[PDB]
């Protein structure tokens, strides 16, 4: 029988942590780490029952003791929820401080340390160490590694009918759903764990005698559901089994290889896409292994009929959608803050198997981490069969792009799914964007080296020109862009060695844009031009502000054009221009002009405020549109030169022309805020989705503290007349004051966390915005109004009845308004610097009036 506390495994493994491995602990508690997690002969007794419900209880490692009836009930409780031995579950309650529920913690901690030290083992100590050898050695480790996924399976549905019988009772509480969260979370570590001693023991080699493992591997994970996320945690060791073929007796490889034909000639194999994907890979793998021992191995085989046939046959069984959707479904591109698509191209490429889900967990799970370990295992693995791909397989790929530039018919009535039936190629570029998205440290071997396979793989698709080819590598391309190092060279790419140039793609552009409105006077053009901005997005952004500049020259002129004509892709467009927007305020004078033509030229202004509103809302006609004017308007009213370290723009610079919309209109920045305030933010507190609430609240709110920092305050507290008239700071407190706009920057600070970690700085903001106010609301009132009401000038938007508003609405809804005070209060205490050191900073400016 096994120790079944979790101590003698939690210190053992500390003495390993620092290479103290005792023989002793190690040779003692041995045939507990070969059996893993499995409880695979002492589950629930009834025998062990009667032997409980005594009060008196034996051990196996010899000593007895009584048992009052507080843990009677923990001990059955655990019996009946883990289908657990009562003894065993005794042992275990012991082991570990009673408290409420500690016998399932030892449950788990136990198995825990075991996978763990397992793990640790199998993939540190080499393989003629003495101990690796002694944990391999009864082979009953490698017996017991599929068991021990496939118990986890049998518990998580133990879980599930649990849940079910809980419901029925509607007994399915807050607490229930807790103390199984606490579960499902101890499994799927199991599993992650589970994962990396199955690539140990890969990478060890002692799976790999042999053709058996694999097979009975490839079973194994063929019985879970094409679907199941779980899949996953098996493809580091099957990538890398696969990439070490060489340790296999030839005369297994080659078992496999016919083996695996004729598994692509049984029917039903289509239903089993993760086998073809996985044999798929086998090939790509097979063929650089025929090479390295050609007079054995090659010369025995012929090509077609070996390899090609076979490898076509699995493309044509959907192998290469199951690697985008491994790629897919564990990509971190969400992570990629210049990466932004605008056309769902995986629903275009993905149509024929399922997304991954963790199914065995859902019914709280939308998105799942992996160990530091496993990742590592998984992206090295994967890289390189990505990359294998790409090097041994370039026959397959010009196969492939030959067939598809033939298959579809011009004057059709083509529909998604027969548009993606032989998108093949597009579906490989994906995969290559979903995997290298966020990943520079890999992203960069495309682009490293110009011999590189990789850097000629990407020339070779440059010159594919098939519409959805060339735009989906332009999305592969945007991946790859990642760092601002490899942003860097994807410029260089386009600029300097490729038949694709800048100039090419903005040319495009613009060919489309006369295309367009001279139907005036299509999906196929939203993928193309959706996936031409999502990459000039991508690279401007990352890149410095000379380069910024240059890319510039190439694309603003052409951006501009194309934001004119109504596309859906308006948005987008704005998005893109606002990463060319520089940082001197000087340079930005192109962009305004274009702004402020865009927005005015169909105008029909008159007397009224209201008709420099309606410039902006005939214009910016849907959501899209409004928050990539936000955006680029954001960037353009950015203050960069600012004076030494204040966040004050130095005393007399402005962010746009002087005048601005001179010639056309009553000029200034005045009605921007208008349409902004008003029209928008006023609005918002009535928006349908909340995460898109927040997404267009949280530009303004950046917006309006910009402004704030906006003008120099403190050269008035420690033509100048024009200045103060020009500058934004104005306008803006003139709509803080009136009421709907403080009362939506205040319900910010009224219901926080409750977006996410954005959601959070929605509040920041919220708050230093009300602060900045307190400190200059003063300096509003008596320098500013004045200045402006009394010597403001007319050829300006300037309100003919403009004046103090919200004084007493302001305060009172402040200094009154109580739950607002309270919350500030309660946030002083919190983590966040910003937002605790601004809510102490508010108070204090209120507590000097420091009575109710």
């Amino acid at each position: 029988s096994l120790k079944w506390s979790a101590i003698p495994f939690q210190t053992l493994y500390r003495s390993i942590e620092s290479g103290e491995f005792d023989f002793d602990l190690f040779k003692e508690v041995l045939p507990d780490l070969q059996n893993l997690n499995l409880n695979t002969d002492k589950l629930k007794n009834n025998a062990s029952r009667s032997q409980l419900e005594k009060g008196e209880i034996e051990l196996s490692d010899g000593s007895t003791f009584k048992v009052n009836q507080e843990f009677i009930f923990e001990a059955i409780s655990l019996s009946d929820e883990l289908n657990l031995d009562e003894i065993v579950a005794c042992e275990l309650i012991l082991s570990g401080d009673t408290t409420a529920n500690n016998g399932k913690v030892q449950y788990f901690l136990r198995r825990q340390y075991i996978l763990q030290i397992v793990s640790f083992i199998v993939n540190c100590f080499h393989e003629d160490t003495e101990l690796y050898q002694e944990l391999i050695k009864n082979g009953a480790l490698v017996s017991n590694i599929l068991s021990a996924f496939k118990f986890i399976h049998t518990q998580l549905s133990e879980i599930k009918q649990q849940i079910n019988k809980a419901q029925i009772l509607e007994n399915y509480n807050a607490l229930f759903q807790q103390n199984i969260k606490f579960r499902r979370d101890f499994l799927l570590r199991e599993y992650d764990i589970l994962s990396q001693i199955l690539y140990g023991l890969v990478d060890k080699g002692a799976i790999m005698k042999n053709k058996d493992f694999i097979l009975s591997l490839l079973h194994h994970v063929s019985e879970l559901d094409s679907n199941d996320f779980f899949i996953i945690y098996y493809t580091p060791a099957f990538f890398h089994l696969f990439a070490s073929l060489r340790v296999l007796p030839d005369a297994d490889v080659k078992l496999l290889h016919s083996q695996f034909m004729k598994d692509l000639k049984d029917d039903s194999i289509y239903t089993k896409p993760v086998k073809v994907a996985l044999i798929f890979i086998f090939f790509a793998y097979f063929i650089g292994w025929c090479k390295e021992d050609p007079k054995r191995r090659a010369d025995t085989m012929d090509f077609k009929t070996d390899v090609d046939e076979p490898m076509t046959s699995a493309v044509e069984l959907g192998a290469i959608e199951q690697i985008l959707i491994f790629a897919a479904d564990t990509s971190i591109v969400e992570q990629d803050k210049s990466m932004e698509l605008f056309y769902d191209i995986r629903s275009l490429l993905e149509r024929h198997i399922p997304r991954l889900i963790p199914k065995q967990l859902l019914d709280s799970y939308t998105t799942i981490v992996l160990s530091d370990q496993t990742q590592e295992f998984f992206l090295s693995s994967f890289d390189d069969v990505l990359q294998t791909i790409i090097t041994d397989c370039a026959f397959l790929l010009t196969k492939i792009k030959d067939a598809e530039e033939d298959s579809l018919l011009s004057g059709e009535d083509l529909t998604l799914d027969d548009i993606s039936l032989k998108a093949d190629l597009e579906r490989f570029f994906l995969s290559i964007y979903f995997f290298y998205a966020s990943r520079p440290e890999y992203s960069c071997t495309f682009w490293s080296d110009k011999e590189s396979n990789a850097y000629g793989f990407i020339e070779w698709c440059s010159r594919c020109n098939d519409n959805l080819m060339r735009s989906c590598f332009y999305l592969m391309v945007s991946s790859l862009s990642f760092g601002p190092e490899n942003a860097l060279n994807v410029y260089h790419y386009f600029g300097e060695n490729s038949s694709i140039s800048w100039k090419n793609i903005a040319q495009c552009l613009s060919d489309y844009t006369k295309k367009i409105s001279n139907f005036n006077s299509n999906e196929e053009a939203v993928i193309f031009l959706s996936s031409l901005l999502t990459l000039v997005g991508s690279v401007t952004y990352q890149v410095d502000e000379d380069v910024k500049s240059s890319l510039s020259k190439v694309f603003s002129d052409v951006l501009f054009e194309f934001t004119k004509i109504n596309t859906p892709l308006v948005g987008a467009a704005f998005k893109v221009i606002s990463n060319l927007v520089p940082k001197l305020e000087s340079s930005r004078t192109k962009f305004w002009s274009f702004l402020d033509s865009l927005i005015f030229k169909d105008s029909s202004l008159n007397y009224s405020s209201e008709s420099y509103r309606n410039a902006f809302t005939n214009v910016l006609t849907k959501y899209s549109d409004v928050l990539g004017f936000l955006q680029l308007f954001h960037n353009l009213i950015s203050i960069h030169s600012r004076e030494n370290n204040s966040e004050y723009m130095v005393f007399g610079k402005l962010a746009f022309p002087t005048r601005l919309g001179q010639g056309y209109r009553k000029v200034g920045i005045w009605p921007y805020f208008d349409y902004i305030f008003n029209d928008i933010l006023a609005h918002v507190d009535q928006i349908v989705d909340i995460r898109n609430k927040r997404a267009v609240q949280l530009p303004i709110l950046k917006i309006i503290y910009t402004g704030l920092c906006s003008f120099d305050y403190s050269v008035i507290l420690n033509n100048f007349f024009n200045y103060v008239q020009e500058c934004p700071a104005i306008p803006i407190f003139n709509y803080i004051f009136t009421e709907k706009i403080y009362k939506s920057i205040f319900n910010v600070v009224d219901v926080g966390v409750d977006g996410g970690k954005n959601q959070a700085e929605l509040l920041q903001l919220a708050v230093k915005i009300i602060n900045k106010v307190l400190d200059y609301q003063e300096t509003y009132v008596e320098e500013l109004f004045p200045i402006v009401k009394k010597h403001g000038k007319t050829d300006y938007f300037l309100p003919k009845n403009y004046s103090l508003h919200g004084l007493r609405s302001f305060y009172d809804a402040i200094f009154f308004n109580i739950p607002l005070v309270a919350h500030l209060g309660l946030y002083v205490g919190v983590d966040d610097q910003i937002l605790a050191t601004n809510s102490l900073r508010i108070l204090a400016k209120l507590s000097e009036r420091s009575n109710g």
